[PDB]
């Protein structure tokens, strides 16, 4: 019948926080799958999930952008955030389903392939063993432990690595996240002490990775301009592949790229090319992160065709599960104006037993599978033997805090 | 103590809808509620208060702003929509709890009252007799009885009324609402039978008005620019107080404004001065509808005066139960810039069991109240009475067709 | 009966220059006060005050924001400035009764507190011993002088220190002041006497203060933009905190920031949301000042709101006394986008003696009070025994010369 | 020796308000008077003149632009409004004296005259019959008298009158001025009443004044730019000389005056070229009033250079007593690029015993005279007949209420 007979949504420990997967059965037995997220600021998903799923049984699974267009008209007054990630984990559903359904791997709905690799940065490199050391080692507590693991990453080939903002001369060493309340310090502001830490911690990491990997730097959303232009002027003699800066103030995006010597990175929490066109038409970025997890697959080749037009590259956000590695590794393998993929190297004790197949690196790059679908599948009796936590994410650092 | 005890959320049935509360409960018994709805495109309101509201147990019920700062920092990436809607439910329940606790009325915390009545228009009028004729009647299922309700609403002393797009002479008389869904027909065109139908609709509603009681025109999201101008231009003979378009082009809506002979509303959909910004840059608006429902009253307050900047006039979004109107009504009393309030005049038949005050007209105003709070608690035990259903607003519209 | 009975000024000896206060009384014997300044270049605010609150004897003292809507109607051809300034200083004492009538502290009516203490700056450092050596001690004279004065703050724990334009190569130690007519040299041209005395004066200033020391550079209105750009291309190897510049011309501020190694601040000397918006607009600003003094601090609390949405943080204006200080002590404590506050450590020989209270500080912080209204009153008795002079200012200093 | 040797303020009563005068005494016996004004919602003018005049005793009377530039340096942080009229006021003294003390009239000194006689309109007409009838006769209250008084115009030879806004069908005949808080209306909303009320004045307006006496009607500041445009469009049909509209928005004028079918004036209240810069680059107006008694007589001329480079025309802001009349006519004498003059003609019974010199018009025509300095001086036995009353202008009206 080609119909959508469930839309189910799972969940299981990631840690610190959880992963979350939208399972969807079609008439014909095939299961497509994604993976979403609620601990990066975005609790509810589930429930918009399970809301617009009931509206897609009995749909045909061919019909993705049929079901984005309703959906869109039925939240239309809450567009954007949690709603639009409920869409586009139910969108990445559909496209594994279709895809299974061709016997094509996901990349086939998207243009084809027009590369086989994708250069990949080693992401959260050294925050996840800094910041979640329990779940990822060796922890890193020191200058020391950053040369280390970014040595670590030369080493082991991979080309580049991306760190965020750390204190090391006040007590244990900890991160400066105060754009998400840890400290509480709402006005953002940027002192001597948050300057003299970024470079103590990036002279280290620089140490450790030689002078051939690239260093991104990602400062969130944890200043105003006034601080983001400090910090600028004050790493401006550091070679950074490029520094990341969220904000939802075009203008003040763009004051800061206009006065930045390294390339600017943004857009990774952003919706639809509407969401995108204001930062684009400010000159206010080099490269825009595009997060194909929360628009969808679909909509994010949208987005990737009006970067393109504006001769800007993207990267896909990419710091989940191996779902979401491989969901954006289709994505990369399709888009032509790619500048890198993110990918998270630090992995889960348990990472593995979760899904069907691993992601696979060879010489800093990602392979792209040619499997039916992403090229994984979660497994559903090993999410069962990882139950859930309560929400993490940024709800937890708040809490070891 | 002064800290925050609990907060908990409550449901009840509206028929077509629910209705969601807030409730919060001080070290000192204080009671503090707000009104928030999901049925208006907003699955999972109810999660993010759940999860928000942990945060705030043993914080200070005074501290509303450190409150949000706090949310809003633990939200960041995906705030606006649901998220905020969220972040707004709490700080109205968080305003009626402190206002409780310093024995005023909820306008005394937003600068005192500077009027004591407020004119109204009566909303969604004949709206939810010809949608809703189940729970408001008399039903109205012709153009006689679209007369017959601007007479009544004439006769009743109100000064003004709104309406939405009615279609008249193709079947059973049915509301044209594409940029919800019904129908689908995403491309929302606009066609002959758009045009003549409102025309038909809103020759009948000026013939029962007669011709001193002002008529608004809510087109919603159910055109395209270019459909707005057609529509704008087939009643350019036509006496609107205003014509309410809601678009997320601020570009579009102000070219569509440039060519209207009618004031031009919209916004009820935005969330702070951050969205409403490119709105009044762009001069796309004549009047600034505010949804301080959605937003917080205080975060309105500030979108209010970024307005009053602009010399622009601001309207509350209120179509809801009972304690949204007093929560929009305390509003109102305080803001200068305030071009008129919202209010539904078809209620419920189990309307007033479920709050301890009704709001009192009289002579087309809306009397302010003047008790510790907003001014109407919801009654916990006739909640209970009216047990919810599934979520309906926009959802239940679609299981109708 | 919550009535205005009096609204009435006072005013004493503040050495160089008077301070003012606004004293209204209500009907309950609740005294509420503000401070306000002539002298900063604002002849005629008591005349402006006298005449305004006669129309507030007999309104209620809970209708501020009334009062102000009125207020801005009967003066509104003449609005800004003088005018402006006796409306804020009248908001800020119907603040002051409005709290003590409600046993709160004036935070409790601005949002809450969010933050117990307050970073400040040292303001007038060491402006105040050079050019007012007869009120502030000990004097400053030379180099020396500025780098123990520096020193001093180090010492005392404050992390920022304020001054402005010094020469000292041309006979006896004297401030550079043309925007002020001290000298007389309207063009305001900025030559090489200018630059090597700036450089030699925070040379000094930098030896004093090590190296974690802040400095802040005011160079008030006293160049023009091409003047400006001179000035800060000849100190583009210093390390400053900030580079404060006023000016009426949005785009020539722009072009300074444009072309500044150096955070700019600004706007101390306007008036509401409307005249900070064409600098936001612009972007000429890094961190906006503003005088709540002047503007009133709920009108402050409106404008500090305009400022976040564009992602500026504020400064509170604060060179007056105690009641000044506390007054914007509870605008700082409220407003989560604050950059720094202003503060004047040289303080009168009988400062103390005016007022109540008298902030507090420690490890370069200002303690918030906890007392209902402002934290401090003024003293009738103290005021009567320091009567005041003539005008002083901006006005004493052309009498100096 | 040609300094000036004293700087006095005089007033007296002008009925529902009062008039005030400058008078500047010299070395040489030589007295150089202007009018100014406190009512117009500017009070304190008076205490910025007495403190600047302090500075200038001793000065030389024919420096004035060095006066100018003291007093703009030593009042720059507050200037506009209140100061900025107190600095005009010295000026226009200042001018007075050196073209007295050259023997030659006031449009000596700025550029020469280029006309010999000044078309005008008849201002505050009917409004001054109808707002202050117990001073100018006869009594306008009702529309037959609003005929009278146009018919009265065209019967004396006027060429044009311009009205305000008028409430006919609401009890007695009364002002709507909620611009100025008679009614206290702060949204100023324009409704139904206020356009059929305006239209019924003009109607009867046009009926009396025939076919070519010209119609100008001032709106004031009482709407917002919706209910500006509200007016216009219900106006369309009328023949408009212009229609006067004050903004402090200079986007929201442009936006009005875009849709406008009748030139559009504004700027009254404006000062310096600086204030009107964003009108004219927003394209706002056709028509820039210069109030030259503000600004000063050779700022204006500053102002009117700037108009002209633009091609606007400038007419003065004229509705005082007879030396201001006088003071205009020697603006209106010199600038090419004038539109029109203002003047009243309803007069005070005392009038013309306060000054030596009356205007004369032939023809409806202003004759510019030819004395040494302005043209008539007050005359002090005659000030002091009169004495003044508290504050009348916007405060009176609000009593009257
Ligand atoms: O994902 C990051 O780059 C940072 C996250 C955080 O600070 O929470
Ligand atoms: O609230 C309205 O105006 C329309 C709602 C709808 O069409 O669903
Ligand atoms: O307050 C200042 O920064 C400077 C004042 C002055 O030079 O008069
Ligand atoms: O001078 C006018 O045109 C109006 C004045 C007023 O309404 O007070
Ligand atoms: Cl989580
Ligand atoms: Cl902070
Ligand atoms: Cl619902
Ligand atoms: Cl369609
Ligand atoms: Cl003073
Ligand atoms: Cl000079
Ligand atoms: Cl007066
Ligand atoms: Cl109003
Ligand atoms: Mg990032
Ligand atoms: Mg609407
Ligand atoms: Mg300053
Ligand atoms: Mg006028």
């Amino acid at each position: 019948s080609l119909k959508v007979v469930s839309v189910d949504t799972l969940c299981c420990d990631a840690g610190w926080r959880n992963y979350h997967f939208v399972k969807l059965t079609t008439d014909e037995g095939i299961v497509g799958w994604s993976e979403f997220d609620e601990g990066f600021g975005s609790p509810g998903v589930t429930a918009v999930i399970e809301q617009l799923g009931k509206r897609l049984v009995g749909a045909s699974v061919m019909e993705h952008e049929r079901f984005f267009a309703e959906a869109y008209c039925l939240t239309r007054p809450a567009t954007g955030g949690v709603v639009s990630e409920g869409i586009g984990a139910i969108e990445n559903a559909l496209l594994d389903a279709k895809a299974k359904t061709l016997n094509v791997p996901c990349y086939e709905l998207l243009g084809g392939k027009l590369r086989d690799r994708v250069p990949v940065y080693w992401s959260h490199c050294p925050t996840w063993r800094i910041n979640h050391p329990k779940f990822f080692g060796p922890p890193v507590t020191d200058l020391d432990g950053v040369k280390r693991t970014a040595e670590e990453a030369r080493e082991r080939q991979f080309r580049a690595i991306k760190t965020n903002i750390f204190i090391h001369d006040d007590g244990p060493l900890h991160a400066w996240r105060p754009g998400f309340a840890v400290p509480f310090q709402p006005a953002l502001n940027v002192d001597r002490k948050v300057l003299r830490n970024l470079r103590a911690h990036l002279e280290a990491l620089r140490d450790g990775a030689g002078p051939d990997v690239e260093i991104l730097l990602d400062l969130n959303f944890n200043a105003k301009p006034e601080g983001y232009l400090k910090i600028l002027r004050e790493l401006a003699d550091f070679d950074l592949f490029w520094v990341e800066i969220d904000s939802y103030s075009p203008q003040g995006l763009a004051y800061v790229r206009n006065h930045s010597p390294h390339p600017i990175s943004s857009c990774e929490t952003l919706f639809g090319i509407r969401e995108f066109k204001p930062f684009f038409d400010a000159n206010a970025v080099d490269v825009a992160i595009v997060d194909t997890i929360w628009n969808g697959v679909w909509q994010s080749m949208k987005i990737a065709a009006f970067a393109d037009a504006h001769d800007i590259n993207v990267a896909p956000h990419n710091f989940y599960g191996h779902l979401c590695t491989m969901i954006n590794a289709n994505f990369a393998a399709a888009v032509p104006n790619l500048r890198i993929m993110e990918t998270d190297i630090d992995r889960l004790a348990w990472e593995d037993e979760l899904f069907t197949h691993a992601p696979e690196y060879q010489n800093g790059e990602l392979i792209i599978p040619d499997r039916p679908g992403w090229g994984t599948d979660p497994v559903e009796e090993a999410i069962l033997a990882h139950p859930p936590k309560v929400m993490g994410g940024l709800l937890q650092y708040k809490r070891s805090e």
